C-alpha cells in the first residue's frame, strides 16, 4: 500500500549513506544553475487571459491593419494656459521629429491638430458659433487694435487706463462688462507678486469659456522600429524627457511634459512588483525564523529545516522554470506561497519527533517511526493541496493556471524533501510550553459545542446578503494609482481630445465604414464616431467666405509691430497713475463688481512698489502669451479648404492606412453629470454596442468578454477542485460518511467566507479569485491531520496539544498571507487580504465543527 512503498522508500534512502546529502547538493547546484541561466520575467497583461478563436480573429486584423496605433505613447503637457500648452506642444513635435529624421525612433504624430488643423481651426463649428465669434471680433477691431499694437505691460497698463477714464464713466460700459477679465487680471498679478509660476489666458474672453485651468496640449508617438536588440520604446521614452529638459521649457513656457500609454504601464509595474520584494523576502525570513524557534528549541534542526526549504524553494523554482519562463506578475507569488505552505510537513515531523524522544530512546527508530506514522495523512494533505491548485488547469485563465501548475510541483517537491533529505540531514546532526492560557481554557473549548446551534442559527438568515457583490471587470483599477503613469491617465477622464474609452470597428470599405458609424450613431447611448470622413468639414464655400469677410477687416490690425520698452521710471509713473484712477473708480464707482476694482488698485499698488527683476517676470507672463494668441488668431483667420486630396500623409496613415479599409472609432455617449467615473453605464455602452454590430471588439470598455471568460473559468475551476477532493477524500474514506463529515464543514466556511467578503463590499477580480479553492484544499488538508490527531481522544487545542504543529502551521500560513498583504501593488494586495479572510473564517469553520469531522 502507500503507506508500506513510501517507509520503504526512505528507509531504503536511509539505508543510502550521506551520497543521498551530496547527491541532493549537486541537483540543488544545476538547478540553480538552470535557474540562472533562464529567470525571464515577463508581465504581459494580454497573455494571463485567453481569448476564443473568434476575438483572436479580429485583434489580428487590428494588427495586421493598422501597426502604428497597438503600441503607440501618449504624451500631455500641462501649462498654466493654453497658449503655452500649445507652444510647447508644437516645439515638442518639432523636437521629436527631428530626433526621428536621424533614424532613431518612430514617427511622431501631434493628435490636437496638425499644420492644416491649425490653419483651419475653425472650419469645424456650425455656422452660427463662428458667425457670431467672427462679428464679435468685428466689433472689437479698435479695442483689439489699441491692445495689440501696445503689447507691453506697461502700454498695457496706460491703454487699460485711457479706456478706464473716458469710457466708464461716460456712460455707455459699464464696470462690471470687463470685471471678469479685472479680477483675472487682479489674481495673475498677485500669483506674479508671489514669485509663481503664473500665466494670463486671453483665449478664454472673446472665442470660448471653455479654457480650464488643467491646460493639456497631448502629441502622441509610436515607438522605435528596433532594428537591432534595443528594449523597442525605452530608448525613445527616455529621448522625449531628455529633449524636453534641453530645450527648457520650464522657463520658456513654463510646462511640464508626461508620458503614458501600456509600455510605461508595464514599466512602473514592473518596479512596483520589484521594489517590494526585498522586504516581502527578509519579513518572510523572520517570521519563518520565529515560528521555527518557537515551534522547536534547538540549533541541531532549525538550521536542517531552513536547509531543506530552501531547497526545496530552488528545485521548486528550477521545475516552475523549466515548465514555462515567466511569472505573469501573478505567479511570482510562488516564491512566497512555497515558504508559507510548504513548511507544514516540517513542522509536523519536527513536533511528532519531539513526542518521539519523549517516547523512544533512540534516534534512528524515533525517526523512522514518525516517518511511517505521518504517512497517510501527508500525502493526503499533500495530495489535496496539488488538486486544489491543479484544478485551475483545464481553463482559459492562462495567470492562475501558470500559478497552480508552480505551487502543485513544489508541494511534491516538497512532500519528496521532507521525506528523503531532511531525515538524512537530522541524523548527520542528531540533536512544557505556554504556561499562562489557563483561564480561557477551562470555558472557551466546552462552549464550542453551543456555536453548533448559535453560528449556524446566526448565518442562516445571511444568505440573502451574499448577493451585494459586484465584479471589477477591468484589471486598470489594480494597478498601483499612485505612479504617474496612470494618473495622467486617471487626470484625463475630463478631456475628451484623447478618448481613452474608445471602441474600433473595420469595414470593407469607407463607405461600408460610414454607414456602420450611421447605424451605430442611431443608438440613443453612442454619442459620437469618428472616421476618416469627420475630419472633412461640411459646407467649404459659406464657410470660408464668412471666415474671409471677417478677415478682410480683422487682418490689419495685428501684423503692425509694436514700439520699444522705455525706461522703468516711466513705467512705475504709468503704474502709479494706473492706480490713482482705479483708486478714484473703486472709490466713487461703486457696483456689482467694484471689489475686483478694489482688489486690481491693491496689486497695481503693491506691484510697482521697489522691485525690478519681478517686473521682467510680469511681462515674460502677460505679453508673450499675449503675442502668441494674436499670431495664432492671425493664422486661423485666413484659412485654407479641406480636401481629401489635401490632407496631410499623416491623418490618412492613421485613419485609413492600408487596402485593408478604414476603421471607426467610436466613443461613448456622455452627458452633463455623468462622467466616465461610472463603470455602470460603460458596461451597458459596451453591451449595446456589442449587439448592435459584433465586430465591434477591441475597445478598453468592450473588455467584458475576458470578464465573462474568466469567471466562466473561475466556476468550473472551482466545481472540478471539489469534485476532485471528494473523489480523492472518498477513494481514501470509503463509507462516504467521512467524506461527508471532512467536507460539509468546508463548503459552510466557504459560503461564510463568501458572505464576509459580501458585507465587507470588496469585490472579486482577476487576481483574488484563487482564495476559495486553496483555502478549500487547506482546510481538508487541515481536516484530515485532524482525523488522525484526536483518535486518543478529544482535548482541547492548548498547552502543546497533539495539533499544536497544525496551529504553528496555520500561524505560518496566515502570517505569510499577511506578508503578501502588504507589497504595495493592489493585483497583490487585495489577494492578500482575502487569502487572509478566508483562513481566519476556515480555520474556526473547520475546528469547531468537530461533531461533523469525527
Amino acid at each position: 500500500m502507500l503507506t508500506s512503498v513510501l517507509v520503504r522508500l526512505v528507509a531504503w534512502s536511509v539505508r543510502r549513506p550521506i551520497w543521498v546529502v551530496v547527491l541532493s547538493l549537486v541537483i540543488a547546484a544545476l538547478s540553480s544553475v538552470y535557474v540562472a541561466h533562464h529567470f525571464k520575467i515577463n508581465t504581459d497583461i494580454s497573455k494571463l487571459v485567453e481569448n476564443d478563436p473568434k476575438w483572436a480573429a479580429l485583434g489580428r486584423a487590428i494588427d495586421d491593419a493598422f501597426p502604428q496605433r497597438n503600441q503607440t505613447i501618449l504624451a500631455v503637457v500641462e501649462a498654466p494656459a493654453p497658449e503655452f500648452a500649445g507652444a510647447a506642444a508644437d516645439a515638442l513635435a518639432e523636437g521629436l521629429r527631428r530626433e526621428t529624421e536621424a533614424g532613431r525612433i518612430g514617427q511622431v504624430s501631434e493628435p490636437a491638430g496638425g499644420p492644416l488643423f491649425e490653419h483651419d481651426g475653425l472650419l469645424f463649428l456650425p455656422e452660427q458659433d463662428v458667425a457670431t465669434t467672427t462679428a464679435q471680433l468685428a466689433s472689437a477691431r479698435p479695442l483689439i487694435n489699441v491692445l495689440a499694437k501696445d503689447p507691453s505691460i506697461a502700454g498695457l497698463a496706460t491703454t487699460l487706463s485711457t479706456t478706464l477714464g473716458v469710457p466708464l464713466q461716460s456712460g455707455q460700459v459699464k464696470l462690471s462688462g470687463m470685471a471678469k477679465l479685472l479680477s483675472r487680471s487682479a489674481a495673475t498679478v498677485d500669483d506674479v507678486l508671489a514669485g509663481k509660476p503664473a500665466a494670463f489666458s486671453w483665449r478664454a474672453l472673446v472665442d470660448a469659456d471653455a479654457a480650464r485651468e488643467p491646460a493639456r496640449a497631448f502629441v502622441t508617438v509610436q515607438p522605435v522600429v528596433n532594428y537591432g536588440a534595443l528594449k523597442a520604446g525605452e530608448q525613445a521614452s527616455r529621448t522625449i524627457r531628455a529633449t524636453a529638459q534641453a530645450l527648457k521649457l520650464d522657463e520658456r513656457f513654463g510646462a511640464a511634459v508626461r508620458l503614458t500609454g501600456e509600455q510605461p504601464l508595464a514599466d512602473e509595474e514592473f518596479a512596483s512588483v520589484q521594489d517590494g520584494a526585498l522586504v516581502n523576502g527578509i519579513a518572510t525570513l523572520a517570521i519563518v525564523l520565529v515560528i521555527l524557534w518557537i515551534a522547536l528549541r534547538s540549533k541541531r534542526m532549525i538550521a536542517s529545516v531552513f536547509v531543506t526549504l530552501f531547497v526545496g524553494l530552488v528545485v521548486t523554482a528550477a521545475l516552475g522554470l523549466m515548465m514555462v519562463g515567466s511569472l505573469n506578475m501573478i505567479s511570482v507569488a510562488f516564491m512566497v506561497l512555497f515558504v508559507g505552505l510548504g513548511v507544514d510537513f516540517a513542522i509536523q515531523y519536527g513536533v511528532k519527533y519531539r513526542e518521539e524522544r519523549h517516547r523512544d530512546p533512540n534516534l534512528d527508530h524515533a525517526l523512522v517511526g514518525a516517518a511511517h506514522a505521518m504517512g497517510m495523512p501527508l500525502t493526503l494533505a499533500t495530495a489535496a493541496v496539488a488538486a486544489s491548485f491543479f484544478s485551475f488547469l483545464p481553463t482559459a485563465y492562462r495567470g492562475v493556471s501558470e500559478l497552480g501548475l508552480i505551487a502543485g510541483v513544489g508541494m511534491f517537491v516538497a512532500l519528496f524533501t521532507t521525506l528523503t533529505l531532511l531525515p538524512a540531514l537530522l541524523k548527520l546532526l542528531a540533536p512544557p510550553g505556554f504556561p499562562r492560557l489557563a483561564p480561557v481554557d477551562d470555558y472557551l473549548d466546552h462552549h464550542r459545542k453551543p456555536i453548533l446551534i448559535g453560528t449556524l442559527a446566526v448565518v442562516i438568515g445571511a444568505l440573502p446578503l451574499l448577493a451585494h457583490l459586484r465584479f471589477d471587470f477591468n484589471p486598470l483599477h489594480l494597478k498601483d494609482p499612485r505612479s504617474e503613469s496612470m494618473a495622467t491617465l486617471l487626470a484625463l477622464k475630463d478631456s475628451p481630445e484623447a478618448s481613452v474609452n474608445d471602441v474600433s470597428l473595420l469595414a470593407p470599405s469607407l463607405v461600408a465604414a460610414n454607414a456602420a458609424a450611421q447605424r451605430l450613431g442611431a443608438l440613443p447611448e453612442v454619442g459620437r464616431t469618428t472616421t476618416l470622413s469627420t475630419f472633412i468639414p461640411d459646407a467649404q464655400p459659406q464657410k470660408l467666405a464668412t471666415i474671409a469677410a471677417a478677415a478682410r477687416g480683422l487682418l490689419p490690425a495685428l501684423t503692425q509691430p509694436a514700439a520699444a520698452p522705455v525706461p522703468d521710471a516711466q513705467r512705475v509713473a504709468a503704474l502709479k497713475r494706473a492706480s490713482n484712477l482705479l483708486e478714484y473708480a473703486s472709490e466713487d464707482y461703486p457696483g456689482p463688481g467694484a471689489a475686483a476694482a478694489k482688489h486690481l488698485s491693491e496689486s497695481l499698488a503693491k506691484l510697482a512698489a521697489a522691485d525690478a527683476a519681478t517686473r521682467e517676470r510680469a511681462e515674460h507672463a502677460f505679453s508673450v502669451p499675449l503675442k502668441i494668441a494674436l499670431n495664432q488668431l492671425a493664422m486661423l483667420l485666413q484659412p485654407l479648404e479641406i480636401t481629401r486630396e489635401n490632407l496631410p500623409p499623416q491623418i490618412v496613415r492613421d485613419w485609413i492606412a492600408p487596402d485593408g479599409r478604414a476603421l471607426v472609432q467610436i466613443s461613448p455617449k456622455v452627458v452633463k453629470g455623468a462622467d466616465p467615473g461610472d463603470d455602470a453605464m460603460l458596461r451597458r455602452f459596451a453591451k449595446a454596442v456589442k449587439a448592435a454590430e459584433p465586430g465591434a471588439i477591441g475597445g478598453p470598455i468592450s473588455i467584458l468578454h475576458s470578464a465573462d471568460t474568466i469567471i466562466r473559468a473561475f466556476l468550473q475551476a472551482a466545481a472540478l477542485s471539489v469534485v476532485s477532493i471528494t473523489v480523492l477524500l472518498w477513494i481514501t474514506l470509503r463509507r462516504f460518511g467521512d467524506v461527508l463529515r471532512t467536507l460539509v464543514p468546508l463548503l459552510v466556511s466557504g459560503v461564510v467566507t463568501l458572505e464576509l467578503c459580501v458585507l465587507l463590499g470588496m469585490p472579486l477580480n482577476f487576481a483574488n479569485i484563487i482564495a476559495l479553492p486553496l483555502m478549500l484544499g487547506v482546510g481538508v488538508a487541515f481536516k484530515v491531520y485532524f482525523v488522525m490527531a484526536w483518535r486518543a481522544g478529544q482535548t482541547g487545542l492548548l498547552q502543546s496539544s497533539l495539533t499544536h504543529a497544525v496551529l504553528f502551521s496555520a500561524a505560518t500560513t496566515a502570517t505569510a498571507f499577511g506578508s503578501l498583504w502588504l507589497s504595495h501593488h493592489p493585483g497583490t494586495a487585495s489577494m492578500g487580504r482575502l487569502l487572509a479572510l478566508a483562513l481566519s473564517c476556515t480555520l474556526i469553520g473547520a475546528v469547531v465543527f468537530q461533531p461533523v469531522l469525527m
